[PDB]
């Protein structure tokens, strides 16, 4: 009951890329149990960004996720304390983005807070250069371990002029309290950048994403 089918946040990022420090803040609205959110997010401190939006884009929200009857809703169960995750994302040219996030239930809204460190992206990378063209659908491949849930991604950033960069991404999502794990599944996603101005200081965005079984699907 405390997840309520239409559900606001409020989200602020702290972060670092190659030590140029910045912060975002932001505010969405979607639909828990239809997997479905859109977030606008608005640079105030250190813009315009030096490097691509499309790093920070999957760090503003896992409460959104449509989950099968039979496959517990670990995220949505842990409200309304909530829950923390953290975040590697190697990419193949050896940047690294690492995140921490705090996501709780305050006057009927989400709060997140993020921290994000991203480091090492090669100057005449697609990042600092600002290549990308947002992310390809994806898959994440949910499993339980060590009394929390971990999902890992291969996921795929689309360039200029063609082609794909790929990321290498693990998270473990921890409930504050301890409520019901699930088995391994998978969660197909899918995060659109609807908007943004000319320097990306003002960003729109859409995610959908939809638990699916790994196991007995039963087509």
């Amino acid at each position: 009951a405390i997840i309520k089918e239409f559900m606001r946040f409020k989200v602020h990022m702290e972060g670092s890329v190659n030590g140029h420090e910045f912060e975002i803040e932001g505010e969405g609205e979607g639909r828990p149990y239809e997997g479905t959110q859109t977030a606008k997010l608005k640079v105030t401190k250190g813009g315009p960004l030096p490097f691509a939006w499309d790093i920070l884009s999957p760090q503003f929200s896992k409460a959104y996720v449509k989950h099968p009857a039979d496959i517990p809703d670990y995220l949505k169960l842990s409200f309304p304390e909530g829950f923390k995750w953290e975040r590697v994302m190697n990419f193949e040219d050896g940047g690294v983005v690492t995140v921490t996030q705090d996501s709780s239930l305050q006057d009927g809204e989400f709060i997140y807070k993020v921290k994000l460190r991203g480091t090492n992206f090669p100057s005449d990378g697609p990042v600092m250069q600002k290549k990308t063209m947002g992310w390809e659908a994806s898959s994440e491949r949910m499993y339980p371990e060590d009394g929390a849930l971990k999902g890992e991604i291969k996921q795929r950033l689309k360039l200029k002029d063609g082609g794909h960069y790929d990321a290498e991404v693990k998270t473990t999502y921890k409930a504050k309290k301890p409520v019901q794990l699930p088995g391994a599944y998978n969660v197909n996603i899918k995060l659109d950048i609807t908007s943004h101005n000319e320097d990306y200081t003002i960003v729109e965005q859409y995610e959908r994403a939809e638990g699916r079984h790994s196991t007995g699907g039963m087509d």
